[PDB]
RNA sequence: GGCUCGUGUAGCUCAUUAGCUCCGAGCC
């Protein structure tokens, strides 16, 4: 919720903050 | 193009830290 919130760029990226 | 990769105090679900999109190193 109110966050980083990603995870991934769309295509299994991945966001890693 | 296209993929992987990756916080970019880049968006949506803002409670939920992952799942989709953006695009730079790489080949060119």
């Amino acid at each position: 919720g109110r966050r980083k919130k990603r995870g991934t760029r769309g295509k299994g990226r991945k966001i890693h903050y």
